[PDB]
């Protein structure tokens, strides 16, 4: 297995997948690595299994249909995976914890949002449809863009949002256009 965390690329107390060579810190994996006995498969493998069992799930979908899906176990899993893919990017650090807003000539957003809050909302099964999860994720980057305006720091929001949207389109097999 790998000797660094798949998500944050650091060594430490790592948990190894049994069906692939990836390794994870306990709380870098989403969901947090399960304490159940042998064996254990990481979310990459579990997502791969889903895709393989239903090859046609890779055909193109409309975003509108995807967003209205109820958060049944497989949809819950896909959102956990999509969230993890965002954490995999180092620039996710800027969006992980609770933000604060005190900048000359800017007012903070009406509804602050950050990745650890979305992670907790997923863990506590607070989203009933995919739409709720996607809206909170997109809110993170929209808040950032509105607040920093013309400061070049706005680009971080654009970069991490691009990561989110590419993985959304891939994981949920959105029709190519
Ligand atoms: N291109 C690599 C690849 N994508 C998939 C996939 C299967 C079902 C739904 C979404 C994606 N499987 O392999
Ligand atoms: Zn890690
Ligand atoms: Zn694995």
């Amino acid at each position: 297995n790998s000797n660094i965390c798949e998500v944050c690329n650091k060594w430490g107390r790592l948990f190894c997948c049994d069906t692939c060579p990836r390794s994870f810190h306990e709380h870098c994996h989403i969901p947090s690595v399960e304490a159940n006995k042998n064996p254990w498969s990481c979310i990459f493998c579990r997502i791969k299994t889903i895709q393989e069992r239903c090859p046609e799930s890779q055909s193109g979908h409309q975003e509108s249909e995807v967003l209205m899906r109820q958060m049944l176990p497989e949809e819950q899993l896909k959102c956990e995976f999509l969230l993890l893919k965002v954490y995999c990017d180092s620039k996710s650090c800027f969006f992980a914890s609770e933000p604060y807003y005190n900048r000359e000539g800017s007012q903070g957003p009406q509804k602050p949002m950050w990745l650890n809050k979305v992670k907790t909302s997923l863990n506590e099964q607070m989203y009933t449809r995919v739409e709720g999860f996607v809206q909170d994720m997109r809110l993170i980057f929209h808040n950032h863009k509105e607040f920093y305006r013309e400061d070049k720091f706005t680009r971080l929001g654009i970069q991490v949002q691009d990561i989110f949207e590419k993985n959304f389109r891939n994981i949920f097999a959105i029709q190519e256009t």
